[PDB]
């Protein structure tokens, strides 16, 4: 069984969110579970420089211009790179220019990603051809459409990591992407009078997967599907929609082995976590104090994540005696609101605006609680990292957060299953009840520790996820 993943990012070479983490760990896990998994990425500069043994496989002309298909290895996995300097050799984000504007040739940049995933099924590589083409998110959304246009020489799965990003392009671009004009239909890739790369992946894929069991159900609702629900409801009924939870990459996210930490520690030696906390307090400019709970955020700053609610609730949090440490970048309203909060409460609120990979480990390894108050959350990896690091997650019951965190209620405590704090509604009062829950658990240090050790007993394994993907791939054949 040979599978090609088609995607736009991969940790540690290029990452803007959780997707990169998945693509960096899932394939190696699949190989260990008996599937021959390879990855296809655009040759963005950080990607191209990371794959140092890449060799030429072929050259082709394309509706988007010429490509050199390269193949090398990263961390023992086979990586194909689409080297097309005129599309992909640009600094910064893979998705937008330095002024945060989507590149105007994005339609071609990402149509080509999908076209190459499909062509791989037709022998683009003389020495290897996938049985299944596994496309991830809108960027890779056209891979199943090109496959359909060609008579489906391989099967396809489409995984939605996030249904809010739809890859909308004007309809006239049907002229530019070499697909049958007849694909521009409601039963096809048309969505609200435009081309949608997400609609295309959802429509043409043999099977659709979401990145948690509950998100898979949620996207059959208008509230989470934003117009795709009728399509997703139909695929559910046909048995062509399922949820497979993400794992965590233990080589990177384990406090037991984490070289990025002041002090490593385990489920049975959590006293060794305290130094991380002390150093994090110093680093953020917070008061150095082990008697006080340290709440943290590590997160993209968009409305998805419900962080305006954190701002609203912050005075309540401070009033009860907690600190906040935030790392994140995105919406300038959020950036400026949190900077202002940091300026307003020196020693209580510490804030760093930007993307900082190493610093996120130091937060995760030093904080007491991780706040993930999402409006929607396909999976959420930060809360999985908190569990593993014994930093109790405080989450809204939605998406993968609903699948992974167990509230500190009476039954869950008694059953020894409690691992974090959960609130229901997207408003600051509801968030604030869970925060108070946290302060109450905090005043009972031996209950807090009991909850920490259960959080750290939870396991989210990529080789277990791969078993599920593998069953799917074989069912498809
Ligand atoms: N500002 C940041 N600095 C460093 N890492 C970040 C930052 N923001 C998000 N991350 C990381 O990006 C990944 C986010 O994954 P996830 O929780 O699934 O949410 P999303 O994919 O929606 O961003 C995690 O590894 C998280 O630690
Ligand atoms: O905004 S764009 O649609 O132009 C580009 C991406 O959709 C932005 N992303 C990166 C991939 N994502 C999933 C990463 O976990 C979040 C949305
Ligand atoms: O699948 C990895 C990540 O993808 C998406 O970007 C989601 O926003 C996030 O919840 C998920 O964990």
């Amino acid at each position: 069984m040979q599978v090609l993943h088609v995607c736009s990012e991969m940790f540690p070479l290029l990452k803007t969110g959780g997707l990169a983490d998945v693509i960096g760990a899932l394939p190696a896990a699949q190989i260990a579970d008996g599937v021959d998994a390879r990855v296809l990425l655009p040759a963005f500069p950080d990607i191209r420089r990371g794959v140092t043994d890449a060799q030429v496989v072929s050259r082709r002309d394309t509706f988007a211009g010429h490509i050199t298909l390269l193949f090398g290895h990263y961390n023992g996995v086979g990586i194909y790179l689409i080297d097309a300097p005129h599309l992909y050799d640009r600094p910064g984000s893979p998705y937008h220019d330095t002024n945060l504007f989507a590149y105007t040739d994005n339609v071609l940049r990402f149509a080509l990603l999908g076209w190459v995933g499909a062509e791989m099924a037709s022998g683009l590589d003389p020495f290897w051809r996938p049985d299944v083409v596994h496309a991830h998110d809108w960027h890779a959304g056209l891979a199943p459409a090109y496959l359909a246009a060609r008579g489906r020489p391989a099967k396809s799965v489409f995984t939605v990591h996030n249904l809010a990003y739809q890859g909308m392009f004007y309809a006239h671009h049907m002229n530019d992407i070499q697909l049958p004009w007849s694909f521009f239909n409601i039963h096809g890739l048309e969505f609200n009078g435009q081309i949608s790369f997400l609609k295309a992946g959802l429509y043409y894929a043999d099977h659709i997967t979401a990145v948690s069991p509950t998100y898979a159900r949620e996207i059959t609702e208008p509230q989470f599907a934003y117009g795709m629900e009728g399509l997703l409801q139909q695929r559910h009924r046909e048995g062509r929609l399922s949820g497979v939870l993400n794992g965590v990459d233990e080589k990177i996210w384990s406090p037991e082995t984490d070289l990025l930490l002041a002090s490593r520690y385990t489920r049975d030696t959590l006293e060794d976590k305290a130094e991380n906390k002390r150093q994090l307090q110093i680093a953020m400019g917070l008061k150095v104090d082990d008697k006080v709970p340290l709440f943290a955020v590590v997160s993209r700053l968009t409305s998805q994540k419900g962080l305006d609610l954190v701002l609203e609730a912050l005075p309540g949090l401070l009033e009860q005696g907690g600190q906040l440490a935030l790392l994140g970048a995105g919406d300038p309203v959020l950036q400026e609101g949190f900077l202002a909060a940091a300026a307003e409460y020196p020693g209580q609120v510490g804030v760093q605006i930007g993307y900082h990979e190493a610093f996120s480990h130091r937060i995760m390894g030093g904080a007491d609680v991780i706040l993930v108050p999402s409006r929607f959350e396909p999976c959420g990896l930060t809360q999985l990292y908190g569990l593993k690091y014994g930093t109790l997650p405080l989450v809204r019951r939605t998406g993968g957060l609903a699948d992974t965190v167990s509230d500190c209620s009476l039954e869950n405590l008694a059953d020894g299953v409690a691992s974090g704090f959960v609130f229901e509604d997207s408003n600051a009062w509801s968030l604030l009840r869970a925060i108070r829950r946290a302060f109450v658990l905090w005043s009972r240090p031996s209950l807090w520790r009991f909850v920490q050790r259960q959080a750290m007993a939870m396991d989210f394994s990529w080789q277990v996820a791969a078993k599920s993907y593998r069953e799917l791939y074989y069912r498809l054949k």
